[PDB]
C-alpha cells in the first residue's frame, strides 16, 4: 500500500450533483492532514495498520523551540482520507499510465472502508473525514509548508 | 529524484499573514524531490514525465493529453520532505535528501530546463527555501509518484 500524505491548512471535497457540471461539498476538514492512499492488489491488513499508524503518528508538526515534534492527534486535527489507485499508476513503460497493479475496484472499496473503520477505533471517530469512492472529486487544499510524505509499505513487512 | 505529479483545475502559492507570488490555472503541481546523488540524468527522466505524461481525457478518449498538448501549466515546488525517510521512528530524517546549496542550484537548472523544453510562460516556481501556502485545486484527483531510482 502506498500513500501521499500532505500536511494542510484546511480542505473541501466537493463532487459532482444527482445537465450536471455542479460540485457538492461533502467533507471539510480544517487544519489536519490529506491523504491519498493507494489500495494495492496483494495488500494485507498488515499494510493497512502501518498506513494507519504512520498517518496517525508521524509527527508532522512544531513546538516552541522543537520541530518535528507532534502528531495528527496531539493537535487535535482532522485527516481526510482519500482513495487514489493512480498512485499504482504505472509509468516506467510508456507516457500512457498503466494502473494493472491496483486492487479491482470492488475489493478495493471494501478494504478502504474496513481501513476508515480502523481509522477511527485508533483515533477519534469525528477526526476522520472522507471522499466518494471511485468518483470524481474536487479538492482545494491548502498546502502548510507545503509538506508531503511518501510511505511504500511493500518497503517493509 | 522522488515527484509527487497532481492534477490541478489551478493552485496557488502565497508566502509569508500571506501574500500571492505564483499561481497558475488547469495543468499540474509537482513536488520535486532532489537526491543527494542525483544526476542531470536523473532530472532528464523527471521533466519528459512531467511534460509528456498523458493525464487528461480526451472527451471519450482516456489517458490520452499531456500539459503541452493542451498549453497548460506546470507549477514545481521543492518537497525535501520527500526523502523523510520514516520505518525509524515518528520522526522524519532527511539524510537521504540534498543540501539545499547544491539542491537550490539543481533545482534552478531544473527550471530552465523545464522551460527550454516546454514554454517559458508555462513555468511557475516558488521561493525555494521559504514558508509556502499553496492552495490547490485537485482535479479528479490525480496523483501520480515516480521515485527515478527504479527506471
Amino acid at each position: 500500500m502506498r500513500v501521499v500524505i500532505q500536511r494542510v491548512k484546511g480542505a473541501i471535497l466537493s463532487v459532482r450533483k444527482e445537465n450536471e457540471k455542479e460540485l457538492e461539498i461533502i467533507s471539510e476538514i480544517k487544519n489536519g492532514l490529506i491523504c491519498f492512499l493507494g489500495i494495492h492488489k496483494n495488500d494485507t491488513w498488515e499494510d493497512a495498520l502501518y498506513i494507519i499508524r504512520k498517518c496517525l503518528n508521524l509527527r508532522l508538526w512544531n513546538n516552541d523551540n522543537k520541530t518535528w515534534d507532534k502528531n495528527v492527534k496531539d493537535l487535535n486535527y482532522e485527516l481526510l482520507i482519500v482513495s487514489q489507485f493512480t498512485l499504482f499508476g504505472n509509468t516506467k513503460k510508456g507516457n500512457k499510465p498503466d494502473f494493472h497493479l491496483a486492487k479491482e475496484p470492488n475489493e478495493a472499496l471494501i478494504f478502504y472502508n474496513k481501513i476508515i473503520d480502523e481509522f477511527k477505533k485508533q483515533y477519534n471517530d469525528d477526526k476522520i473525514k472522507i471522499g466518494k469512492f471511485g468518483n470524481y472529486m474536487n479538492i482545494d487544499v491548502t498546502n502548510d509548508g507545503p509538506v508531503t510524505i511518501y510511505i511504500d509499505t511493500h518497503d517493509i513487512n
